[PDB]
């Protein structure tokens, strides 16, 4: 029950960079497992990730060990920082370190959220024997997926503006000796964080005098590289997954930046070792369970010292060889929204998914909240198309979602301040009498054209209440020049229609009585994302005078059948 | 930099009852100086409150020792739990200890929040000489005027059984030995906790069959003893204040519970020793400075290394000698609302408060916010009167506030959902052309009748923006029966026009060019204050059925000049 802290250990890289931990280490007569956090945000600050994890001092009291790592460059570690690339390498050297230490018994686990998280996959990947069982919280294992880029190709604008301000931030808190220059530097940070979609707006994109000075990597890597290229690629951790054979329990959000990427993992990793999976709905910075104009009740509350329950059991599995540990524990354990349930599942995707078409349709234009948009489990029957004006001038504002640093505390977001715009286009089911379950990945496939060579188009999934909220669930974008590949993209022939997808994520939700299922289609979705210049050139070196307007269009009927793939379950 | 901790360490009370403690001491050759925490949340759930308070493992780190105790009868330590009866001979016993042991140098020093705050001042009343320094944050040094009653003689019915279900939650979550209806009990708290109006609104509101079977207290103590009587005055602390001579760092926060009683605390200790205060624009449960219709930027987020800088100047200063420690800290720090920036002073309340009448008046009826009430500076010309039924089946909402567990995390509340109601009376005045501050304690005085023999009136101070939200900022309640006393209630005669004091606690806020100053005059604010039956009867043993409606008057004129007295700065 008792134990001891020492601080600032340094510990030696292959180059003879050295990297400080400190150690906090149990009463014991030998050696003892141990647990590995990598952190970019102080290791003495543990109060300021701890509330999003575990109450992992019950682990050291049960007779662990734990070392928490200042990562290359920052606070009291030597070197030089730049995000990501010097962390599997890194991650290698302390594993080894650690297991040759007197108080080791041979077997190392890790845990963690968010940068804490993408480094257990980069360490994952070493080949160290030793390393016994991971557990990523709110993560990824493929950089351009998540956060930068996404699965459709546009950049995540507001994701890294703020970030980049908030790593500038402390660095400046953190200077042995203040510079002149420090106190305005202060100023101006603190000037993005109170208004990314303004810091957002700024053309040429690319030029960033402040944030580009203070960390060079946020144009020279992210800004300057929008293909899915070798620079991303070599970052990238995923397609090494699937030779790996290591446990690891892993959490996500429905509402947070990283849920894509964090379902993929469990997918990659689950046919091969122990995996785990838990998922709630939360957004990156609100893990309350209350919003706005959404309330998910007190179950719904980041349950701390259940996952702190969980994680215990499954570090006693693998690490100390206990093997009636995980009794009782499922599978996949998910928040249902709607009923505002958590329920035991047996597998992710789930078993009975029917993967099942509604589609566009109805009489009139479907402009707005008050068209005559509709979806149906019937292909329609008459031939139509629904027009509008994109100008990038004015784009749809973002509203909750998966948002990060741009009001990022409102997931379940109320819709109708943007109802009223002609190029929000509506689609919705008759008010339903009994339930539906849909709880699954969810993409879209549509017909389009346009006036331009290239363009962007959108979709999100919406819940609509008795009283007349209409609540955000899952959003997806595609942009046109990597409607194939993110690799190696083309322009297309202005007029021409051409068949998409549209990567919606992930959701768990049942729409009950008196509800409507409903679809919003458009060409924008700022600054959750970048806007399309619709030129064909460099976006992020466009001027905003550069850019074009663009006519686009939505066909739908009997031979361009446009609709929503739902993932339906039913439970009787 | 190094230090060690050792768990359930146990402590013998006066009567033999032992309390368990933690002990964070830092490697060293002789003694050290000590802080103490007093905690009914469990010691070793550390991540709970700490992100209220500071980074204290910066203290250990630099040489203090540290001491975290369960108070009497919950979790590790013996005995039985009753709240605040225990703790002031409990402190003393427990700091006589400390002084004893071979690791002390004769300098212990205090701090924390809320009941880890009150836990301060009935130790500071114990006249133990090694207490050098206390630090109480969200605090009262008077329980029936916080958290549980209030200055006007009003239940806090919300408050009491928001806190009453928590406590029954952990009591139920850390048995031994799980009861069989331990499983129906946790149940049925969630209940309450999702849902504290509807829980507040059963009548007779004394009678709770899950609260009171689990903590009797809940009716023995506070519901039972309506009147400041000698079973509330025992436990208060705040009359033997005036005769210490103990430094004290306090923290409040705009719409926090116990603000008033915080800043009373600073006045009644600033003559005699070093005292400090900080204010913020914090609830008791949100303190991010984000709300759903009101942002104060991110200056205003609860500044946590801030906070560690100055306690551990404090403490330097007073357990450790050092004279200059303090040097360039000011004596007062506010978060100035409106202008939303920090700014120093050298004393609360400020050198150059104007105390300002601003009169009631009007052509016609002021009943809604579309009527013709107004403020002036100028006493009204003509005598007159405003008239509404209030119905205690249909009470006005609470809508922010000092709220604490109903909706608690919305200080600053749009007003508009209940601009239409004919029991709120609305004056305002006209669009302002220059800026208006209003830094201190606010009160109102008016004149009243009633067709009851008891009845309540409600004040409340709202900032009327330009785009038309009608934002909320201190508020307060009297009860008919204690108008002139708490300790000794007489009722009134049908009729009769009687003057009565509002006290609405406090606030620091610029009125912008284009915003109006507004005032809501009412009978009731449920559930942050329990509905008068007006009766005259023993309010919580009414059902609703045997309750009242009252026909209520507010007059205004010449010969009664009905007013709010503002506390106007004035700085060129
Ligand atoms: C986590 O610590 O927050 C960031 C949100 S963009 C992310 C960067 S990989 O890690
Ligand atoms: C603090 O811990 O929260 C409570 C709010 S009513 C209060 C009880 S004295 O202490
Ligand atoms: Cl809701
Ligand atoms: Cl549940
Ligand atoms: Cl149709
Ligand atoms: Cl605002
Ligand atoms: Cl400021
Ligand atoms: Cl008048």
């Amino acid at each position: 029950g008792n134990y001891s802290v020492a601080s600032n250990v340094m510990v030696p890289m292959r180059d003879g960079v050295r990297l400080a931990v400190d150690l906090y280490r149990p009463d014991a007569d030998g050696p003892v497992p141990v647990l590995l956090v990598r952190n970019p945000y102080d290791k003495f600050d543990v109060f300021a990730w701890s509330t999003q994890s575990t109450n992992w001092l019950e682990f050291v009291r049960d007779g662990y060990a734990v070392v928490i790592q200042d990562t290359r460059g920052l606070f009291a570690s030597e070197g030089e920082f730049v995000p990501h690339v010097d962390d599997e390498a890194d991650a290698e050297d302390t594993l080894s370190w650690i297991l040759e230490q007197a108080w080791c018994d041979g077997n190392v686990g890790m845990f963690g959220v968010s940068y804490l998280g993408v480094t257990q996959w980069q360490a994952a990947v070493s080949g160290v024997g030793g390393l016994k069982a991971i557990a990523p919280s709110m993560a990824s294992a493929d950089l351009y997926r998540a956060p930068w880029y996404g699965p459709g190709g546009a950049l995540s604008v507001e994701a890294l503006l703020g970030w980049s301000a908030k790593i500038g931030t402390q660095l400046i808190t953190s200077r042995s000796d203040a510079r002149p220059e420090d106190a305005a530097d202060f100023v101006q940070l603190a000037a993005i964080l109170n208004d990314v979609a303004g810091a957002a707006s700024v053309t040429p994109l690319a030029e960033q005098p402040l944030l580009g000075r203070l960390i060079p990597w946020v144009i020279d890597q992210v800004v300057d590289h929008p293909d899915n290229d070798e620079s991303w690629q070599s970052i990238s951790l995923f397609e090494r997954l699937g030779g790996l054979a290591t446990p690891a329990l892993i959490t996500a959000g429905w509402y947070d930046g990283f849920v894509g990427e964090s379902l993929r993992t469990f997918v990659a990793v689950k046919d091969n070792a122990d995996a785990r999976l838990v998922v709630g709905p939360w957004s990156h910075s609100n893990l309350t369970g209350r919003n706005a104009d959404r309330k998910f009740g007190i179950a719904a509350t980041y349950p701390i010292q259940e996952a702190t329950t969980m994680h215990k059991a499954f570090f006693d599995r693998h690490l100390r060889g206990e093997t009636d540990a995980l009794a009782g524990v499922p599978k996949v354990r998910l928040f249902v929204m709607g009923i505002d349930e958590w329920r035991d599942e047996t597998d992710w995707p789930l078993p009975d998914t029917a993967y099942t078409p509604f589609y566009l349709g109805g009489s009139g234009a479907a402009n707005t909240s008050t068209g005559g948009g509709t979806l149906s489990t019937s292909i329609s029957g008459t031939e139509s198309a629904d027009t509008y004006l994109y100008d990038p001038a004015d784009p749809v504002p973002s509203l909750g979602g998966t948002l990060l640093f741009h009001n990022g505390d409102n997931g379940p977001a109320d819709q109708r301040p943007i109802h009223d715009r002609d190029d929000v286009l509506c689609y919705s089911t008759e008010v339903l009498t009994d339930p539906v379950e849909v709880t699954g990945t969810v993409s879209a496939r549509l017909f389009v054209s346009s006036s331009a060579v290239d363009t962007d188009f959108t979709a999100k999934l919406v819940d609509v209440f008795p009283d007349g909220r209409a609540i955000a669930l899952c959003d997806g974008i595609v942009r046109m020049r990597y409607r194939e590949t993110l690799v190696n993209p083309t322009l297309i022939e202005a007029g021409e229609i051409y068949e998409v997808a549209i990567d919606m994520l992930a959701t768990s939700n049942v729409f009950l009585p008196g509800h409507r299922i409903m679809v919003q289609v458009s060409s924008s979705n700022f600054p959750k994302y970048d806007r399309n210049s619709n030129t064909g050139g460099v976006i992020a070196r466009e001027q905003l005078e550069e850019m074009c307007t663009a006519v686009n269009r939505i066909h739908r009927g009997p031979e361009h059948p446009s609709h929503i793939v739902l993932p339906i379950i039913k439970r009787k």
